[PDB]
């Protein structure tokens, strides 16, 4: 044991922890400029000590040489791609249907209801506990690694924030960026004569395809998780709802939005809140995904590989 290990480990899990406060829970227990007097301190102690410095501390989220190029990541589970409504009547429709499908109907039929955000689907795994790989959804099957770009990101974890941390687990989430940032970097972008972005779904794809993680960094970029994909050495929760807080209790940010809806016009009302409070979220939003919640019933009503929507298989009993 050094009292430079330990003063090093004291350090790394006390910014963590306010990184959490701050970026998750939205209730940081101290002021910025403490954060920042403790960032720093870790900072010149693992540059005076750099034996005791790890890839996962709060200090190393940035690359300092650019990468030549992406790679690319086949995903061991593909990502999916969400079907659409845009009515009342159509989504009653959706609902009626998965009604009749299902074997045994509960009363009530619990949804789980997000806002869409309208950024990056993004996969980043987690082994251990620590942040090894990110990429991009790309065409659900194969996409880039990110790594060094999502790494930069300030509301994702380098580690997760939990004793007994699942063997693997790849967290599924949409990059963004608020409006408030989005604003800055256009303002910037003016002021130093360089390329404006359209919207923010247009900056945030921009920064995530910087090659030079330094640049990544200075774009004000925000992770919410929506899905997990591997997750091994875990007993996940039986429903959707409990797995975005079970994620959430752990380090990830999951967007505050999210709600249980019982029934159709329960979710209508939702649909109808959220269109409303659009005008003050501060980040951009398409709709609402609406999900059904038990993980059983989802199992069992499963997935449509790519079809027509004009058609349509009757099969015999
Ligand atoms: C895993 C699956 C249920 C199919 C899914 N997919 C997406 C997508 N991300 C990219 C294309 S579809 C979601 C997505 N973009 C959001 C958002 N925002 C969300 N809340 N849930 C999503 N759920
Ligand atoms: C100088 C400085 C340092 C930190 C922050 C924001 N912030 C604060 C905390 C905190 N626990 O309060 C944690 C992480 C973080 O990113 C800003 C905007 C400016």
């Amino acid at each position: 044991m050094t009292n430079i290990q330990t003063q090093l480990d004291n350090l790394r899990k006390t910014l963590r922890q306010y990184e959490y406060e701050y970026h998750v829970l939205d209730n940081p227990s101290v002021p910025d400029s403490e954060y920042d007097r403790l960032f720093h301190q870790l900072k010149a102690l693992e540059l005076e000590h750099p034996e005791f410095l790890t890839s996962d501390s709060p200090t190393q989220r940035v690359g300092a040489k650019p990468l030549s190029g992406f790679s690319q990541i086949r995903h061991e589970i593909p990502m999916l791609s969400l079907d659409n409504a845009f009515s009342d009547a159509e989504f009653n429709a959706f609902v009626k249907r998965i009604e009749d499908r299902l074997i045994l109907l509960p009363k009530p039929l619990t949804f789980c209801c997000e806002p869409k955000l309208d950024g990056l689907a993004v996969s980043i795994l987690y082994v251990n506990g620590e942040l090894t790989q990110a990429a991009t959804r790309g065409d659900g099957t194969t996409g880039e690694d990110i790594t060094a770009n999502i790494r930069t990101i300030r509301n994702v974890p380098l580690q997760l924030l939990t004793d007994n941390p699942p063997a693997r687990l790849e967290v599924r989430g949409e990059v963004f960026m608020p409006h408030a940032g989005f604003e800055r970097l256009n303002k910037y972008a003016l002021e130093h004569n360089e390329k404006t972005f359209a919207n923010p779904r247009n900056a945030a794809a921009g920064s995530l395809r910087q090659l030079d993680p330094n640049i990544t960094s200075k774009r004000p970029l925000v992770l919410n998780a929506y899905g997990i994909g591997i997750a091994e050495g875990v007993d996940l929760p039986t429903t959707h709802y409990a797995r975005l807080q079970w994620l959430k209790s752990i380090g990830i940010p999951v967007n505050p939005e999210i709600r249980l809806c019982n029934g159709a016009d329960e979710v209508l009302g939702f649909y109808r809140d959220i269109q409303n409070k659009r005008s003050s979220l501060g980040y951009d939003i398409d709709g609402t995904v609406l999900k059904i919640n038990d993980i059983a019933l989802q199992n069992e009503l499963g997935f449509i590989s790519k079809a027509p929507r004009w058609a349509i298989a009757y099969k015999f009993p």
